[PDB]
């Protein structure tokens, strides 16, 4: 049998959130689900929507409704996106990707996962053409990582051995090299 | 399917509450819902009402009932408002609004949201006429904020370009100016 | 729809309880409800009763049952009252009331609520006649509080203007005087 | 209506448990209930049984099953008792009782409850004959407690006034003497 | 009646997890159950699967789906095993077992349980033949433990008295020797 009901994800909109809160992009997934999918009455949608909000973000929702009583939940979410959503230039998406380097004590397979989230944003905002993202991924790994020289021998084969690797192919080759023998 | 049942909001009435408690004005929303809407028996209403109370506030509820056994939940909430509700002069509503200035490291869009809660109280208590609240909002932002001079050029257009802006219009113009370019 | 099920109130019987526990007089309300009202089987009553106990208090319940297998839940609660309940002389109820004075930084309306719990105990235990409790309340407020002199002018009217005030009447007159004007 | 479902009691088997865990003798009550009483399918019994285990204790359960696939839950609990249960000589039960004295700031009624748990273990393990446990209780209270001399006058009546008192009789006489008068 | 629904086990994939998280080998049991057994719709499986993930591990799941929309839950778990699963040579399994010695203040029955988890891994990965695991267990206990000399007399009988003992037989003989007499 399906286990315990799952708690709502949550969001404050604060300049420094609590470590249990989500990104706006993820709270907006839960909110889009509640709006589009749930078989529920409007005031019960609105009480489930309201129950997820904290911080400053809870405080906007009342102001917007009082000034327009005809507001649907589909319209109220459009006001919520303007105040708490995100604005970022093409140049900022591009510069924020290319500046990313491996940290102290971070593993190479941890770095290559962290770096892949930034490459998707830069391809959405048309900063990088989708035609060349697999070449741009390999060039940035060899630029930013602290590769051991047996790993260096393999990545230099992938650079030359036909087309550039996919994400899961590159991630496999890295994992085979990360393992150490005990003493 | 609708997710986990939602916890009751809570209130102590203490001089310093726990950071999880609500304002009396919000606990009184939950209490007004339980009183007016829920399809429930009186002793079960009263056990749900009681379950939300803590601090000193829990302690009043017994005293009031013993001295009048005929008391309805509609009458018991009227006694609760007298002891824990709020009293504020017209002059205090007006002075408490006009004294409000931007804090250290606070953003201009955070300040303009914080300031809008105070303008609604002052218009309820008839301190500010509802006829002029959109003019009074722009005059207080230019008085209290630490505007950069490219933002200053735009707000001085809004001051002259016909009628004064609404809340969401002003909030849009501010957000377009707050964003910075990376290096 | 009625919201989430409510957690059991709890009791340790310890010399210093955790701050989440209740007075014995309140845990005994929940226990009296479970005994008298719930439509449940005996071993399920006894498992709900048991689930609320902690500290030393949990440890008594087994000893009492082993020595008398015929024990009903109505009889087992009578043993529980003897060991954890309260004993207090008429003279201690009277002296513990009359010694009560306003604390550092406590408000007058907070003091007059705190003092009313003690006057009910002293009238149950026949230390104070129920005929005169409204006179005894006003005499103790003027004895124990740190009244400002505009409040002093009003309470000295109530002392002379016919019969002494009720609890909610006195509490109204105090609240009208507690409010301050901003600068 | 019966209130919220009750959380499982829990057990680690560790040399120092968390303060929320039970004695093995109490986790084994919950486990005996799940085994004998619940109207449930075997793999769902085994998933409820498993869900209560932590620490080292969780880790044994897998090893035992792999080496004998025909194992019933009635047989698997017999292996669990051998590794985490308790072994104690007749002489250790007797010596551990007789050495028990009142602590700093402990009340006499708290001591006489704490001491009664130890007398039951010593009568199970046949160290003390059940024929004489009420005499042995009074002799140990007068040996171990720090009695005031008005309490001393009453316990010396109980020693001589026919048969020795029961547990609840002795506990009543002690409670009547513990109370103090205010000043 | 079966008690409260049980919380999901959880996993971050982080280099240092929170102390409430499981090993990947145990989160993968819960995930294999959800995939194979639960009578549920695909998007509700995927929302239950997703709800258990945190840390870096939550972040992989989106990337994999976007690059192949035809992916089943049976295929998505195969990608999850490659990135977060475990790689270990035959020589590392063997060396990691044989190096294991008793710690400061650890009991002999606690050591012999801790050591048995390592012997199962080394027999899965074909480092130790299953034909001889009961001999290899006794040789490692006499090598690694700090045995008292009355325990030494008994284990030297088991070494010679026909076939080597099973796990529960050896664990019984150790437990009979660990107990001490009070003073």
């Amino acid at each position: 049998l399906p286990m315990r009901y799952r708690k709502l994800r949550v969001f404050s909109g604060s300049a420094v959130p609590a470590p249990e809160e989500e990104s706006f992009e993820v709270w907006l997934e839960q909110a889009t689900e509640i709006v589009k999918e749930w078989p529920v009455t409007e005031a019960e949608k609105k009480r489930w929507l309201a129950e997820s909000l904290r911080g400053p973000a809870l405080d906007l929702m009342h102001i917007v409704q009082a000034d327009n009583p005809s507001i649907s939940v589909e319209e109220c979410l459009e006001a919520f996106k303007q105040v708490f959503g995100s604005l970022e230039s093409r140049r900022t998406a591009q510069v924020r990707y290319l500046k990313t380097y491996q940290e102290e004590g971070e593993k190479v397979s941890a770095y290559v996962l962290r770096l892949e989230t930034l490459l998707r944003r830069a391809v959405e905002k048309r900063a990088i053409p989708r035609r060349i993202a697999d070449q741009v991924r390999l060039e940035q790994v060899m630029a930013g990582a602290t590769l051991n020289q047996m790993l260096w021998c393999r990545l230099r084969e992938l650079k030359d051995q036909g087309p550039p690797p996919s994400f899961l192919e590159l991630m496999k080759v890295i994992r085979e090299e990360e393992e150490e023998e005990a003493s």
